């Protein structure tokens, strides 16, 4: 019922519009805790960690390399959160071996998708596992 | 005694020469588990690195170039309780991730801004006086 969404901010805002589409679709399946990703660092880290601790599921869009997104994934793994990572191969980038290599059973999943299918992919995951 | 160094790879290799200098200087204070950063499959890479991280006495990360892997390593290392030094170079023109700078917490997670010419003496100082 509570969803933590990860997406690049200071790693770059190229995929901002897509993050907005992702958040909007995630709302059907839960309370999105991290709305800001779509739209004082001490405060932000604490606020977000509190949100992460209370989240039922963690969704990250991992196309744009980001320290913060990586960090949220690492903390989430260590909190035993179920994780879905969405990556876009058409971008031409190669996903971090630490994110792709983190894939493990149902608990940590990395999904490759084409941009126009992001909502359908989210529907697929939540129907199947949530 | 053993040190785990994090540096961007697939996030980009812009700062590779700085990674080489850091690894070089870290070899004065312990064995570096992750020297390859300064130069199987993703599953193997992840497991190998995670095993090294779990046994590391200290984690050092250069955090100027944004990187999923580096972030991930810092997240896993925080949960494990490993002492962390992050090195950020502001002359890059970048603003460091709020989740990295905000993670700073006493002796267990430090975030140091550095000028590129002083990076070695910064590492000397950390191991001399800022490492519990
Ligand atoms: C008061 C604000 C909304 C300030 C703006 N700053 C932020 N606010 C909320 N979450 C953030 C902020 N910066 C980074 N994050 C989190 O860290 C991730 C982005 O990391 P990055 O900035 O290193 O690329 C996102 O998934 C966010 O959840
Ligand atoms: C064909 C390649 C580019 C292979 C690189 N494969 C790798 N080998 C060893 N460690 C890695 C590798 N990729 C990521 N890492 C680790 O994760 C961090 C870099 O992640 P990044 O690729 O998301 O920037 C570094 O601190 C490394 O310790």
């Amino acid at each position: 019922r509570s969803v933590y969404f990860c997406g690049s901010i200071r790693g770059g805002r190229e995929d901002q519009a897509l993050y907005a589409r992702i958040v909007s679709r995630l709302r059907r399946y839960g309370k999105v805790l991290t709305e800001h990703v779509a739209d004082g660092d001490q405060f932000i880290h604490e606020q977000n960690l509190n949100w992460l601790q209370q989240a039922d599921v963690v969704v990250a869009e991992v196309t744009q390399p980001s320290l913060g997104v990586g960090y949220e994934l690492g903390r989430a793994v260590a909190l035993g959160k179920p994780i879905l990572c969405l990556f876009r191969p058409q971008s031409g980038r190669v996903l971090s071996a630490m994110i792709r290599g983190a894939a493990d059973g149902s608990r940590f999943q990395v999904w490759d998708y084409a941009e126009g299918e992001v909502e359908t992919m989210l529907d697929r995951y939540f129907e199947a596992y949530l």
